[PDB]
């Protein structure tokens, strides 16, 4: 079904999912000039001090890593948000090269990962149900570029050998995600979608302005991870990203 391959990737989606061609998916480009500053945007909030994360899954497109959302321990609040929102997992998307891999883009510019920390809005009572909603979810989304490397990062890097191929997981409990945010927390925010199928349009997103580093061997940790299942053929895990969307009569507003 669905991937990133020739056969199967993001141009192929809209064949099983028809909202591939919606009005408000992501990610778009962020076109700087355009985006209009909004100085009624509050500040973001960020409470990550209570997470409680419980594991790390390759789930063959992806890693991602899980933490217990049955109680408001790492809510997100604030900027363009009404509500509460709680982290329930986070993921990146890479490339296979350093100058590929983020999936928004700012004046064109692609970076070498970017980081998804995934909300869904209390209100709604359960995951299931915030992503029947226009204002379900929010994603934080950090991309990262390549240099000094980040400390709060490597724990994740040394267990990615664990979780090798499709289907693994590994424990991974008290992993702190403040160790992934970068100093400021300037944003831009539109309305969008999830960027892999099913590609619901229920995500209002946060993107920073301000990148994370991480070191050249840190991001080719991740592109050692396979796609595949144990005993299947081997196709490296590298460029499981979405292109731009067209913004098609949003804007992005601008918190700066
Ligand atoms: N790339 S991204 O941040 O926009 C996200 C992709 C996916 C996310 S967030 S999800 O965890 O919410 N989940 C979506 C759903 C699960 C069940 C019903 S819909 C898995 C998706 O792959
Ligand atoms: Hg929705
Ligand atoms: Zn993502």
């Amino acid at each position: 079904h669905w991937g990133y391959g020739k056969h199967n990737g993001p141009e192929h989606w809209h064949k099983d999912f028809p909202i591939a061609k919606g009005e408000r998916q992501s990610p778009v480009d962020i076109d700087t000039h355009t985006a209009k500053y909004d100085p009624s945007l509050k500040p973001l909030s960020v409470s990550y001090d209570q997470a409680t994360s419980l594991r790390i899954l390759n789930n063959g497109h992806a890693f991602n890593v899980e933490f217990d959302d049955s109680q408001d321990k790492a809510v997100l609040k604030g900027g363009p948000l009404d509500g509460t929102y709680r982290l329930i997992q986070f993921h990146f998307h890479w490339g296979s090269l350093d100058g590929q891999g983020s999936e928004h883009t700012v004046d064109k510019k692609k970076y070498a990962a970017e980081l998804h920390l995934v909300h869904w809005n209390t209100k709604y009572g359960d995951f299931g149900k915030a992503v029947q909603q226009p204002d379900g979810l929010a994603v934080l989304g950090i991309f990262l570029k390549v240099g000094s490397a980040k400390p709060g990062l490597q724990k994740v890097v040394d267990v990615l050998d664990s979780i090798k191929t499709k289907g693994k997981s590994a424990d991974f409990t008290n992993f702190d995600p403040r160790g992934l945010l970068p100093e400021s927390l300037d944003y831009w925010t539109y309305p969008g979608s999830l960027t892999t199928p099913p590609l619901l349009e229920c995500v209002t997103w946060i993107v920073l302005k301000e990148p994370i580093s991480v070191s050249s061997e840190q991001v080719l940790k991740f592109r050692k991870l396979n796609f595949n299942g144990e005993g299947e053929p081997e196709e490296l895990m590298v460029d499981n990203w979405r292109p731009a969307q067209p913004l098609k009569n949003r804007q992005i507003k601008a918190s700066f």
